[PDB]
């Protein structure tokens, strides 16, 4: 019933009927799969491929020699992560999924179901428990480097992405992007902005499930270089990781980040700067890549919205903010899809399905062409 043609180009009538329609009694009461149905159709891994459509056999062979790692970090909505995996999915590429430790007992079940059905997708081998904003989340994608690092050696580049992220580019397109990065990393990594200080100026501890600062001030950081500003988000090689797994130096950053404030949020950023890291840019703040400069991720900044045409770097949300990030509605797809980065960020099937349906077809087609 939805034109998603329409919904792609913008056509603000079929937009207004998707914001209606997700307002009716009949929308929200919608049935859901539960991580239960998960268990149960991975039991039988060929009728789930076939039946959710999985992509069984690589499309060129272009792709086929260009193999992709994905680090995903996942602790809850099993349909979200399914809809995003079979999106991404590939036979050549690699695929470790990390479950928080606090998920609920059917998700990792669920989870682990889905990974029984592929060679190439598998459950990180150490889980950790994740605290909002705490060195654990970086931990997360750590542990899932180590493992991908290990079982492969062919693999090009690892993007890491979390359980609402959605493609907004085909797999040929992202392996063509990287091409085109010809060994270089590609992430955010901009001047460190005085308001974003008291995040590792002092030392923070988990309180109660909950990331709390002491008040210590810490040590200055073990390194020549700049701390860089950025987001956890990134696009790198595999020198890059086995680098990092590896050298001392990058060692004693990280444990000095651990008890800082989002070390997510500069350790990536600080590190692409350093000389002698594979993929890496100069200090110098001309080399300065931002969140729309970089390929990585796109997302919306509440507070960033506004008239494009007037200096806004995007225009507004039509989903709905979470946390202060745009979660997307189909109204915003359209101008998304303009954009060079290859993935979004946040989708959420319990606020706008259509544009993840839309988003989901419309990249399908296109690959198979
Ligand atoms: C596993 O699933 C099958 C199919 O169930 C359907 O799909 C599921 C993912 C979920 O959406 C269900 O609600 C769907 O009905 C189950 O087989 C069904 O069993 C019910 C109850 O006996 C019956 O009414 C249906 O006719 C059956 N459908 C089919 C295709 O056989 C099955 O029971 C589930 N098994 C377990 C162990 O939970
Ligand atoms: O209890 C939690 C909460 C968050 N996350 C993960 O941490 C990452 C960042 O979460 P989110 O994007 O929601 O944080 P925010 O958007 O608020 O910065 C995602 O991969 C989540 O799956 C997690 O593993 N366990
Ligand atoms: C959806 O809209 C497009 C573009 O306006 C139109 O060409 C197409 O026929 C429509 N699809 C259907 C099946 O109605
Ligand atoms: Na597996």
């Amino acid at each position: 019933n939805v034109n998603c043609t329409k919904i792609l180009q913008g056509d603000p009538e079929e937009i207004q009927k998707v914001k209606l329609e997700i307002l009716t009694v009949q929308f929200k009461k919608r049935p859901r799969w539960t991580p239960h149905d998960y268990i149960n159709m991975t039991r039988d891994c060929a009728s789930f491929i076939r039946t959710r459509k999985y992509i069984v056999e690589p499309l060129t062979k272009e792709e086929v020699g260009f193999p992709i790692a994905y680090s995903i970090v996942v602790h809850h909505k099993i349909e979200m992560l399914d809809r995003l995996l079979r999106a991404i999915y590939m036979p050549q590429n690699f695929y470790c999924i990390h479950v928080d430790r606090k998920a609920e007992e059917s998700f990792l079940a669920a989870v682990q179901g889905i990974a029984s059905c592929f060679d190439n997708v598998f459950v990180a081998s150490q889980l950790e428990s994740v605290v909002y904003a705490s060195w654990t989340r970086v931990k997360a994608d750590l542990n899932c480097m180590k493992d991908l690092y290990r079982m492969n050696a062919n693999w090009k580049y690892l993007i890491n992405l979390s359980g609402m992220d959605f493609p907004i580019k085909t797999n040929l397109e992202i392996v063509r992007k990287l091409k085109c990065s010809t060994g270089e990393n590609n992430l955010e990594t901009e001047k460190m902005p005085p308001n974003k200080e008291e995040r590792w100026k002092k030392r923070y501890a988990v309180v109660d499930g909950k990331l709390t600062n002491t008040g210590i001030v810490k040590a200055p950081p073990p390194l020549k270089t700049p701390l860089f500003s950025g987001s956890a988000y990134f696009v790198v090689t595999r020198e890059y990781v086995g680098y990092v797994l590896e050298n001392e130096n990058i060692q004693k950053l990280m444990e000095w980040a651990q008890d800082t404030y989002s070390p997510d949020e500069f350790l990536w950023a600080t590190i692409q700067r350093i000389p002698e890291v594979p993929g890496s840019f100069p200090s110098s703040n001309k080399y300065d890549l931002s969140d729309m400069n970089a390929i990585a991720r796109f997302v919306k900044w509440q507070y960033f919205e506004g008239d494009v045409s007037n200096g806004a770097p995007y225009p507004p949300c039509s989903g709905v903010h979470v946390r202060s990030v745009c979660v997307f509605g189909a109204g915003d797809l359209s101008w998304m899809l303009r954009q060079h980065h290859l993935f979004a960020n946040k989708f959420d099937m319990d606020v706008d399905p259509f544009a993840i349906q839309c988003l989901d077809e419309h990249l399908r087609r296109k690959a198979l062409e």
